[PDB]
Order: structure tokens, then C-alpha cells, then sequence
């Protein structure tokens, strides 16, 4: 029988299991319960001499133990690490024993399951199906997974299940309490394993007046009694509040393949639980598939920032998008207004204007394709849009094209007639809705609740997260509902493992480690943005995995560090290590000091066998590059996405592997090799950065910097400064010092095409990342074209991008910052900052001539501005009471204080975009007095 799994589980009373749940073709379910042992990993003595004999132990094989403790020498003795080697044994036992010498202690019981048993969380497995034992209806017991999970066939598709919900509460004050608010609304979207999608609302019926109770039944509602007396095809309920409890109860206790929410663990479903027990004394019960233990819902949290999570131990998959989109998203609001605001948008057309109201269609190459289907697809519930931006309106009219939408929008009329489209903001005050609560803003309150819930799935698929969990379970090995639980420290040892079972090593840490604080990184600041004339973008592959792989950085080819306290002891350690440990067979890196005392570290490492991160980052990167060529070629809907969400994968597990050397705590821990990153990066970086000037002219210049040679030794390899390229014409175009950072370098054409300019960075990447450059670094050249205006870190500026495809351009204007959605200041005075921002940003359509121009009319028209009403809306940026004199925080007729300080802003935070800093001061002294 052909089972697909759908995820493990452990049960933690007096007695341990570990479940699988699956689904076989036809869509029935069976679970599955194997034992649960504690493993261990002895030297042979330790094996024979050890009594009681254990339960069952099977060979390894013979590995070899290394040692890798970190010590600095001194003179420059430099010695060499135990590495012994023996024969291995690999002993499981039921119970807890402690066992002296025990090695390869840092992992899982549950990885020592799948791994020496040779079953992946992913796989598609026909059962041997003699050894599985009747225990209850849907649950049998295995014991011999070997045998059992001997097969497999190619995956084939299954059915699931899904809930997805939302609450909304009473509230008058600040934010509501258990103790003191009813629920008033509660919304589903249950999804059954039939696959048909059922919408309902429930509404609080003690919230209401007798007639007004009439009014609704005759007007299409319901009402209900008790608990038998609902149906699930019913698009509204009234009831009281006893029975929506229980509806709540019953229907979060069975035993649906996932259940959906956005906050649901410490509001939604705290609240749902606490209110229950509140109300009637009774408690919502999982069960075990084999009906031996019972628990009560009861959430808990995993302090790392925290994150509450849910206690159930019958399968179910207790999801939160919250945490989610925290992890894996790097955003500026974690409100769902603003994620759904960005992830769902197209752009629209109208079709005929009007009073106070307009309709817009969405189509096929109106936008790019089939955004405009997903922005149908949630409109089927919306309600308020936004026009292209900040202009909220309510939606009029519906209209489901075959390939788009028609909307109605009470929107007032405009000069264009293209526009974006971003679904939603929805500006409504709740109190006062609660205040005057009547039967019209029940019914109104009850689409605002069923949208939530509705918007909670729409994400959900938006993302993909269904198949994000299955390729985070194959290669994380793990089971699926660890996937996005953990931190990088915790994923990484199912790969680390697997690598080690190959290459028979061991490494053991016989000393207690001590940290040593350094830096983090260098932050890269640029000094212009704009005139510059649009800066190319050519972006790093991969760095941190290119250099461990290189210079072959590794705990355990480590030779040693040797240090100095004093000159005339470096120079002597100097001249030697060079007579000894020559290059290339031995790489030797400069690192910052550890004990602030001597001044030297220079740390050693053998280039001639594999260590163990080269290893691991270099599967990683290898099937990362896999992936995305499958991908390239499939041609079903099914495929591209198993394919994309692998790929992936495998980035997220590569970028997390240099940031976890440096952690104290994980596996990979290693100081000195930490150290070493970041500065045979930091040595490439300058010196991609130095020679990079390069005025090419006469048909080919290009010297770059001054000389094309290789640090960390001489590879003989054609440093001639002079080059040919294509050389299309010729040209004179010659590049500005540029500004770069670790991961990208903004290469700053100064000659300016104007938009055929591209031709001369796909050449430029032709070369430099090809002919000046060594080993694995290589090539990207994304695109971030006109003149940015740099506020900041690469965090903030605008967006500006126009890639490759030139061909009939429409760029993303917007911003790149999006530090303007936080407060905490006052709001009168302001709002400018967008005018200001967007005549600095038209002002540099040109290029050459309107340097002078921005800066004069720009601090004239704010000087103008600024004295006009300090003598007669927005503040964002991302009590003290001070006179205006000078010729619980709130605005009076005072307004003249703050009139003097963010116009001297304005223009003090962007200067990394023009240089006339002539008039910058001059302006800044004109405000003095």
C-alpha cells in the first residue's frame, strides 16, 4: 500500500512514539507508531566493555576522530592534532543511560532516525505491508522500519484539508479583555478533503434587540438554538454566544491537515479557549491517534522576540502566517494591511469616468501576466481599494471577467487613465461602529470579518508555504512541523550529519570555549546619488560560501595561529612562515587581535584535503544550481513549484552557514576561521573596488584600478592592465570611483548613454568577473538604473529600477526605503517631505545642468516656505516645550518651534546626491539668522 507522508510527530508521556500521518492514493488516512529510542556512538572498547548489554547496537564502520580545540602559539612550533581512528558502534537503547566518552553527542534523536534508517519525511513509500500490526482504526505499529520502508515509487498527488479563521471582540477602551468583552463575530473558511470551499460568519446575538433579531431572520439569516442545530452552507448564523463557543470547540477538534491564522496563538485562540472556560467550565481536548492520551489546548512560547506556539499532539499543523512572514520576510510593517497591500496589486484602466465615482478594468498586457488574476481572485471578498496610492474607496460594483476584473470604485474622478491597483488599507473606525451598534453594521461587520479570514488563505498561497514545508523537510532533515520552529543552529545538523557519515570523520571539542567579541561587518556608506548618471549594479554570487570554499576554511585544517607581543618578534615569525608553509599548498591570513594586548594572529590553513564546511558548501551550492536549470525546463503548474521552493531551499541553508561559524553555541563553530571570513572577503572587496576606474577608450582601455594582480600570492595569470573587449564602437565612456558593499558594487557610468549603456555592462561583466578575478567569484550585473537618491544605507533610497530588458522600459519608481511608515512624532507641520522628495527626484531627469538648479530652487522655495509661516497629516521618517523666539505631546497655536528644525533637515539628510556644497552651507547660514 502506497502512502505519501504528511508529517511526524513525537508524544512525550511516560512512554515515547513517533507517528507518521499519511495518505494513500484514494485519499483514506493512516497513521503509523514506531518506537522511540535514545542513540549512541561508542569506540569499539567502550562497545565489548560495556554492561548491561544494550537493546541493539550495529557498526558504523571506521572513523576517524579529530581533534580541533583553537590554541595560539607561540614561537612557531606548530604541532599537529590527534587525529586517531577506530572502529565505530552505533548502540540504541529505550531508557536514558550516561555513558562516559560517549562522542557525537551534538544531535537529535530524531535525525538518528531517519538517517540510520534510510527514510526521508518527503518520500512517497509503498509499505511492506506484513509488519504492520493492527492497533485501532487507522493506526497500525511497525517495528522494523528498515524492512517496512524498503521501497518507494515517484510522488504522486494527494487531497488535504484546511481552516482558516478570525475572530472579532467587543471593545470600548484601549484593547479589549477577556474578562469584560463578548465575542462578536466569528468567520471560517473550511476546505474539506472533498475540495469544496465553504465561507460562514457567526453573529453575536446578545448584542442585539428583539425586533431587530426579527428583522434579520426575515432578511436571510438564521437562527439556532443549540449545537445540532447548524449547517456549514448557511452564509450567516445568529445565535448566542454559548453555541459559538461551541461551535469553535468542536470544530477546531478534528483533525484537519492545517489550521490557518494571522496572530491566532496568543490572541485568536487564547481568546476562543479563555472566554470557553470563562463561560461554561469546558475545555478543548486532542486526543492521540491511538486514544491513549488526552491533552488541553494551552499555548506556549519559545523565547529566542518571541513566538507562542500551540500543544497539540493529534497531527493537526498549527500554523501562524505572523511568525512566518517575520522570519523569511525582511519588511518594514508586520501589519497585515501593509503585506497585503504589497504582495496583491495590478495595474488598472478606466473605462469611463464620473461623479464621484469611476470603473476600472484588469486584464492580460494591461500588466504583467496573471496578477491581475490573483487581484480577482481576493476583490471576490474586498472591499476598499487603494487608487494608485493613499486614495482609499469603497468598492461599487463586482464584475468577475473571464481572464480579469471589472470594479466600480466610489473614487473621485482623475486626470489618467492607467493606475496601479493595491488591495486595501481599510480606513474604519471599529469603537464608534461599537458604540451605535445596531443590525446594519452587524451585516457590515460580518464581510469585514470573512474578508480577514478569506485574506488569511489568499497569503497562504501567495507564498506557497505548502511546499516550502515539504522541501524544508528533505533537505533539513526533519519533520515537517519543526521546519519553521527553530533556528539556523537547529537545521543545519541533519546535512552536517549525513556529511559526516561519508567521510568518517568526528570532530571533538575537548575544551570549554571562550568568546572573544568582535565586529559584526563594516557598514559602506556612498557619497552621490543622482547626477552621477544612473549607476549599473553588478551584484556578488554568493560571496561567504565562495571564500570558505577557497581559501578552504575549516576547523580541522586549522594548521595554528602564531601571534606577537611586539615588533622584532612579528618580523622574525615573519620571514619564517613564509620559508615554511608556502604558498599555494598554505593560505595564511592577518586578523584583528583577539586578547586586546600583543598585535599579530596570523592563522594558517592547509589547502590539500577537503574540510568539512568546503564540503558542505559545496553540495549546497551545487544542487541549488541544479534545481534552478529543472526548474528552467518543466513545463507543468505542479512542477514549478516543487522545483522553485527546492531552489529555495538550498539558498536559505548556503546564506545561513558564515553568520553560524561565529555563533558560540552551534556546530560549525570556529573562531579563527570566523575571522578569516570577512577578511579574505574584505581584501576581495577592496580589491574589486580598487581597480574599477577604467576609462575605456581607443577601442578598448580598461586598466580598471592600476595592475589586475591576485593577493594572497602570485598566480601568474596575465595581469596586463591594458585589454580588448568586443569593442563594439569606439567610444569614450570612462567610470567613476565607485561605492560597492559586500554583496553588490555600484559602478557609476559617467559618460551616460542613455539607456544603451546597458551593451557596456553586459561586456563589463564579460571581464572583470571573469578575467579579473581568480577562482569561483564570479559574475551577476543586475540593474538599478537612474539617478537614486542614496538617504542612507542600501536600506533607503528609491527604487528607480529599470533591468536588463530595456526594450519599451516601465520602471519601479516608487521606494526602496519604506521607512516612512512609523510616527511617534507630532503631525502638523509636515507633509512636504513628499513634495520635497519629489521635486529633488524630477529635477534629475536631465543629468548635466540642473546640479545648481536643485540646490537653488529647492532651499530658496523652503526658505520661502519657512519664513512665510513662521511669521504668519505627515511627519514620518524612519514632552519638551521649546520657545520660538529665535528670529503627552501636542500641537497649540504654537507652531513656530518646529517650522526651524526638519527644514534644516531636509536637505542636512540627503547629501549623498549632489556636491554643490557651496549653497548647502550658504542656506544652512541663511537660516543661522
Amino acid at each position: 500500500m502506497d502512502v505519501r507522508c504528511i508529517n511526524w510527530f513525537e508524544s512525550h508521556g511516560e512512554n515515547r512514539f513517533l507517528y507518521l500521518k499519511s495518505r494513500c492514493r484514494n485519499g483514506e488516512t493512516v497513521f503509523i507508531r514506531f518506537p522511540h529510542y535514545f542513540y549512541y556512538v561508542v569506540t569499539d572498547e567502550i562497545y565489548q566493555s560495556l554492561s548491561p548489554p544494550p537493546f541493539n547496537a550495529r557498526p558504523m564502520g571506521k572513523m576517524r576522530t579529530i581533534d580541533i580545540d583553537e590554541t595560539i602559539s607561540y614561537n612557531l612550533d606548530i604541532k599537529d592534532r590527534k587525529c586517531s581512528v577506530a572502529d565505530m558502534w552505533l548502540i540504541e537503547e529505550p531508557k536514558k543511560r550516561s555513558i562516559q566518552n560517549a562522542t557525537m553527542d551534538e544531535f537529535f534523536n530524531i535525525s538518528w532516525f531517519y538517517i540510520s534508517n534510510g527514510i526521508s519525511p518527503d518520500g512517497c513509500y509503498s509499505l511492506d505491508e506484513q509488519y504492520l500490526t493492527k492497533i485501532n482504526n487507522g493506526c497500525y505499529h511497525c517495528d522494523d522500519p528498515r524492512n517496512c520502508f524498503a521501497k518507494e515509487i515517484p510522488r504522486f498527488d494527494i487531497p488535504r484539508s484546511y481552516l482558516f479563521l478570525d475572530i472579532e471582540c467587543h471593545f470600548d477602551k484601549k484593547f479589549p479583555s477577556v474578562f469584560i468583552n463578548p465575542i462578536s463575530h466569528t468567520s471560517y473558511c473550511y476546505i474539506d478533503l472533498s475540495g469544496k470551499r465553504l465561507l460562514f460568519t457567526l453573529i453575536n446575538e446578545e448584542m442585539l434587540t428583539e425586533q431587530e433579531i426579527q428583522e434579520a431572520v426575515d432578511r436571510g439569516c438564521l437562527r439556532i438554538q443549540s449545537l445540532m442545530e447548524m449547517d456549514y452552507e448557511r452564509e450567516l448564523v445568529l445565535c448566542s454566544e454559548i453555541v459559538l463557543l461551541r461551535i469553535a470547540k468542536q470544530l477546531l477538534e478534528l483533525t484537519f491537515d492545517y489550521v490557518v491564522t494571522f496572530n491566532g496563538h496568543n490572541f485568536d485562540l487564547r481568546y476562543i479557549t479563555n472566554r470557553l472556560e470563562l463561560l461554561t467550565g469546558e475545555k478543548i481536548i486532542f486526543r492521540s491517534p491511538d486514544k491513549k492520551e488526552a491533552v488541553h489546548l494551552c499555548i506556549y512560547e519559545r523565547n529566542q522576540n518571541t513566538t507562542f506556539h500551540v500543544n497539540n499532539n493529534n497531527g493537526t499543523i498549527f500554523f501562524d502566517l505572523y511568525s512566518f512572514i517575520q522570519k523569511s520576510e525582511k519588511l518594514d510593517s508586520y501589519k497585515l494591511d501593509s503585506i497585503s497591500k504589497n504582495a496583491f496589486s495590478c495595474m488598472g484602466k478606466v473605462l469611463n469616468r464620473g461623479v464621484r465615482e469611476m470603473t476600472f478594468i484588469g486584464d492580460d498586457t494591461t500588466d504583467a501576466k496573471g496578477k491581475a488574476d490573483t487581484f480577482a481572485k481576493v476583490l471576490t471578498t474586498g472591499n476598499y481599494v487603494t487608487v494608485d496610492e493613499d486614495i482609499i474607496c469603497k468598492v461599487i460594483r463586482k464584475d468577475i471577467l473571464e481572464n480579469g476584473f471589472k470594479v466600480v470604485l466610489s473614487c473621485p474622478t482623475l486626470p489618467n487613465d492607467i493606475y496601479k491597483l493595491s488591495f486595501g488599507k481599510d480606513d474604519i473606525d471599529l469603537a464608534q461602529m461599537y458604540k451605535d451598534y445596531n443590525l446594519n453594521i452587524a451585516l457590515d461587520m460580518a464581510r469585514y470579518c470573512i474578508h480577514d479570514a478569506c485574506l488569511c488563505q489568499y497569503l497562504w498561497e501567495y507564498y506557497g508555504v505548502e511546499t516550502k514545508t515539504d522541501a524544508g523537510a528533505a533537505t533539513y532533515v526533519l519533520p515537517q512541523s519543526m521546519v519553521f520552529e527553530y533556528r539556523a543552529s537547529t537545521i543545519i545538523k541533519g546535512p552536517l550529519l549525513k556529511l559526516l557519515l561519508e567521510t568518517k570523520t568526528i570532530l571533538v571539542r575537548s575544551e570549554t570555549k571562550q568568546k572573544f567579541p568582535y565586529e559584526g561587518g563594516k557598514v559602506f556608506a556612498p557619497k552621490q546619488k543622482m547626477f552621477s548618471n544612473n549607476v549599473l549594479i553588478f551584484d556578488y554570487n554568493s560571496l561567504y560560501p565562495n571564500v570558505c570554499i577557497f581559501g578552504n576554511l575549516s576547523p580541522e585544517t586549522l594548521v595554528g595561529v602564531v601571534v606577537s607581543t611586539n615588533r622584532l618578534e612579528e618580523e622574525i615569525n615573519n620571514q619564517l612562515l613564509l620559508q615554511k608553509y608556502p604558498p599555494p599548498r598554505y593560505i595564511t591570513v592577518h586578523c584583528e587581535p583577539r586578547l586586546p594586548n600583543l598585535i599579530s594572529e596570523i592563522a594558517i590553513f592547509d589547502r590539500s584535503i577537503e574540510g568539512t564546511i568546503p564540503r558542505l558548501l559545496r553540495t549546497f551550492l551545487a544542487e541549488r544550481a541544479r534545481y534552478k536549470k529543472m526548474l528552467k525546463q518543466a513545463t507543468s503548474s505542479t512542477e514549478k513549484a516543487i522545483y522553485d521552493s527546492m531552489q529555495y531551499t538550498y539558498k536559505i541553508v548556503a546564506n545561513s552557514v558564515y553568520g553560524l561559524m561565529g555563533f558560540r553555541n552551534s556546530a560549525l563553530y570556529s573562531y579563527a576561521s570566523a575571522k578569516s571570513c570577512t577578511s579574505i572577503g574584505r581584501r576581495m572587496i577592496l580589491y574589486l573596488e580598487s581597480v574599477l576606474n577604467g576609462a575605456e577608450l581607443s577601442n578598448g582601455m580598461l586598466r580598471f584600478a592600476n595592475t589586475l594582480s591576485n593577493p594572497f600570492y602570485m598566480d601568474d595569470r596575465d595581469i596586463n592592465p591594458i585589454v580588448k573587449t568586443s569593442l563594439p564602437i569606439d567610444y569614450r565612456f570612462r567610470f567613476r570611483s565607485v561605492y560597492g558593499d559586500t554583496d553588490s558594487v555600484f559602478t557609476e557610468i559617467d559618460s551616460q548613454d542613455v539607456d544603451k549603456s546597458i551593451e557596456i555592462a553586459k561586456e563589463l561583466e564579460r571581464l572583470i568577473n571573469s578575467r579579473v578575478l581568480f577562482n569561483n567569484f564570479k559574475i551577476e550585473f543586475e540593474a538599478v538604473y537612474k539617478n537614486l537618491i542614496m538617504q542612507s544605507k542600501k536600506k533607503y533610497t528609491t527604487m528607480k529600477y529599470s533591468a536588463s530588458s530595456n526594450s519599451k522600459s516601465v520602471p519601479e519608481r516608487i521606494n526602496k526605503g519604506t521607512s516612512e511608515t512609523r510616527r511617534d512624532v507630532s503631525k502638523f507641520h509636515k507633509n512636504m517631505i513628499k513634495t520635497y522628495k519629489t521635486r529633488l527626484s524630477e529635477m534629475l531627469s536631465e543629468g548635466r545642468m540642473n546640479s545648481n538648479q536643485v540646490c537653488i530652487d529647492i532651499l530658496r522655495s523652503l526658505e520661502t516656505d519657512l519664513r512665510s509661516e513662521f511669521d504668519s497629516e505627515l511627519f514620518m521618517l524612519s514632552a519638551y516645550i521649546c520657545p520660538a523666539n529665535v528670529p503627552s505631546f501636542k500641537l497649540g497655536s504654537n507652531q513656530r518651534i518646529f517650522y526651524e528644525v526638519y527644514f534644516k533637515r531636509l536637505t542636512s539628510e540627503i547629501v549623498n546626491l549632489l556636491d554643490n556644497k557651496v549653497l548647502c552651507i550658504s542656506f544652512f547660514q541663511r537660516m543661522f539668522g
